[PDB]
């Protein structure tokens, strides 16, 4: 199954430099939605997940053909709660009609992550948009209450390694948990519309205790009010993993780089660039632009 790379005709760095700061706008003045945490991390929790359909044995899913607009994947229940990000974007397709959903949502995600602070995504343009019939099942994305080796397992499929899933998942700690989306509440840390390695100083520093929410649930809960799915906390039952949330605890840039790594590459998975291809884009952020 091969997805070549198609840049949307005629289109420049300029062009999706527009489509950026339209999303970055949006997210300066749609404030206080969930709560005055704005649209930030629903936007890169999108990315992910019409990413994290990829399986790399076939390459099927993934995000290039941008099949989460279409009624199966949109419906997944592991989906649940992105119809608010995906609304988020429609005004902004609808002015810029012509660039791909699966462009589109990638980079509400490269967005999302700049304008929260994180560190700079390279991101590539042409993917494109790909028929109902290519939707893949419900059931790729992963499972919150399972163990370190499931966490290493699903992942294998998404062909990512150790400090990749670990850098991955650290994902600034962003938003928070919804108990009517996922049966979880709370959230990872206290700044969570800011990009930082919070989640590895917290999971390494609070007090976690092991409770049962009114989904009747396990989560881990903290003192400080901070949650930790199961899957977060399997980080540092596993000695791997531990090690580096670790490395990651002490050294913000180091994490920032890997996490700009994992994240391009996960947003890639499947697609085939020609070599012609224009190189990645740098978006500069609102605040460098003076915006
Ligand atoms: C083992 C992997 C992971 C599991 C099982 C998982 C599970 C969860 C679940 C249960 C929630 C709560 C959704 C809600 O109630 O609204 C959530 C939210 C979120 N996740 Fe993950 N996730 C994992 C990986 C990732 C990774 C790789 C990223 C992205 C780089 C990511 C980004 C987010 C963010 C930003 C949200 C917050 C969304 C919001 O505030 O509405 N997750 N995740």
């Amino acid at each position: 199954l091969v997805h070549v790379a198609s840049v949307e005709k005629g289109r420049s760095y300029e062009d999706f430099q527009k489509v950026y700061n339209a999303i970055a706008l949006k997210l300066r003045e749609d404030d206080e939605y969930d709560n005055y945490i704005g649209y930030g991390p629903v936007l890169v929790r999108l990315a992910w997940h019409i990413s994290g359909t990829w399986d790399k044995h076939d390459n099927t899913g993934g995000s290039y053909g941008g099949t989460y607009r279409f009624k199966k994947e949109f419906n997944d229940p592991s989906n649940a709660g992105l119809q608010n990000g995906f609304k988020f974007l429609e005004p902004i397709h609808k002015e810029f009609p012509w660039i791909s959903s699966g462009d589109l949502f990638s980079l509400g995600g490269v967005t999302a992550v700049q304008e929260m602070q994180g560190p700079k995504i390279p991101w590539r343009c042409g993917r494109v948009d790909t028929p109902e019939d290519t939707t893949p099942d419900n059931g790729r994305l992963p499972d919150a209450d399972k163990d370190a080796g499931y966490v290493r397992t699903f992942f294998q499929r998404l062909n990512m390694n150790d400090r990749e899933v670990v850098a991955l998942m650290g994902a600034g700690a962003l938003g928070k948990t919804h108990l009517k989306n996922s049966g979880y509440e709370g959230p990872w840390g206290a700044a969570n519309n800011v990009f930082t390695n919070e989640f590895y100083l917290n999971l390494l520093n609070e007090d976690w205790k092991l409770e049962k929410n009114d989904a009747n649930n396990e989560q881990w809960d903290s003192k400080s009010g901070y949650m930790m799915l199961p899957t977060d906390y399997s980080l540092i039952q596993d000695p791997k993993y531990l090690s580096i949330v670790k490395e990651y605890a002490n050294d913000q840039d180091k994490f920032f780089k890997d996490f700009s790594k994992a994240f391009e590459k996960l947003l890639e998975n499947g697609i085939t660039f020609p070599k012609d291809a224009p190189s990645p884009f740098i978006f500069k952020t609102l605040e460098e632009q003076g915006l």
